[PDB]
């Protein structure tokens, strides 16, 4: 498997987790995604410089290049961030989204139009749709970067939750959606309790977040988060020791 | 005039402050930092793509590009990594030091000889010199990046800090040494209680690193302290409440 795949549809707009490489390369796993609005596309966390010529690929079949007219980025990691010039160049009318904390981080890559980037202020803020839909942009910080959103998606009732959620898979069995939460918990642990900042970061979050309606958790490593899973890692998450919190595996 | 300046110089080892731009762009400001010791060269957070023509040069002005056998990087923020791919071209004999947690990150940026990294792991290590001579790594997790190093010399007896003690400079108004600590602290505030994930890790880090005789912090961001603004730094920032202490103030009620 492992194609694009359709995560919501109602004809006017789709979400879509795009695909991945078939086989394991020595390089961290992580998931891009397309909603499509009409006739405008939204990329997010299109990722780094080498999945670019696949991701590229991934989005041209769906929609033109040139539809694209919003890419979000969560945070300033070079898993995220690094293709960033080639999407600029490829997506000649997209604007990007980012947290200030990093605007003036991102002229390090090159030269590119600073005037296509739109700085996130740190409360967060809403995407505007050429059809009145709206996406809306999240706080999400110190999990795991200090200048880090998440992007839900009020008509596909979807998620996209950056680093949160993220799970490491066991070589060769990789896997794309969560039924079973329990089974899925072993993969989440050790990332999860290294990356995020500590509980007070996580159960701020997990309190913001689920004033919203969430059919859907969609990570940008790991699996895609489905039924009751959804409930469940929030669950897990509010009350997660990580980060400062276990500061004496990290100092001395 | 912001040439190569040298913080540290005993003859067989010195510590080098690269050189800056002359026109300052729409960019973050940034240090690099250069350390020789015999004939072996290491490079502290060389920087980014952008940069890396005028950093090159500047290294090339002082030593063989061949004669870099080591490079730090304390994160993963493009500020200090996009550069990694010309990095490891130029100077063939290198090998890059980068903490665990962003070793199969760095993939990203392009292909290269994944022999070539050395992954550290949390509680930080050591880089042994040719000529006996050592550099140590530290932890300096969550200030800000959650995988993140500082470096201490213990020759020259000079801690570079990594993001931890940047400051933003006015756009104009550059300057390359901390003198008055109070008047520098402007420059400093508002980074560091936004992007310094907790109080409990600063206070970590002041704690440990205060263990070393430092006489100089030298910063990858913002200007190099010396004197009395050392000591000044490490209290202040013991103290200071960041990040997630904050974290009542980055979300709406
Ligand atoms: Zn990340
Ligand atoms: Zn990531
Ligand atoms: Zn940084
Ligand atoms: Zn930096």
């Amino acid at each position: 498997m492992f194609e694009n795949e359709i995560l919501f549809d109602n004809g006017q707009h789709k979400f879509m987790f795009l695909g991945w490489e078939e086989k394991e390369e020595e390089i961290v796993q992580t998931n891009q995604y397309l909603i499509l609005d009409g006739n405008e596309g939204i990329l997010l966390d299109p990722g780094g410089a080498h999945v670019f010529p696949r991701v590229m690929s991934n989005v041209a079949e769906v929609v033109d290049l040139s539809s694209i007219r919003h890419i979000f980025y969560t945070h300033q990691d070079p898993d995220v961030t690094s293709g960033i010039l080639l999407w600029l160049s490829i997506c000649e009318n997209a604007k990007i989204y980012i947290s200030s904390l990093w605007v003036r981080f991102l002229p390090h890559f090159g030269i590119y139009d600073q005037k296509r980037i739109v700085p996130i202020s740190d409360k967060g803020t809403k995407i505007k749709l050429l059809s009145g839909n709206e996406l809306e942009i999240l706080p999400a910080h110190f999990l795991h970067s200090t200048g880090n959103f998440v992007l839900y998606d009020p008509v596909a009732k979807i998620l996209f939750s950056g680093d949160i959620g993220a799970a490491v898979f066991e070589k060769g069995k990789r896997y794309r959606y969560v039924d079973d939460f329990e089974r899925h918990l072993p993969l989440m642990e050790a990332f999860h309790k290294r990356y995020m900042s500590s509980n007070a970061a996580c159960k701020k979050w997990v309190d913001m977040v689920s004033k919203k309606k969430i059919d859907m958790i969609a990570p940008q490593h790991g699996a895609v988060f489905r039924g009751e899973s959804v409930k469940k890692f929030l669950e897990w998450f509010r009350n997660l020791k990580c980060g400062v919190d276990l500061i004496d595996n990290l100092y001395s």
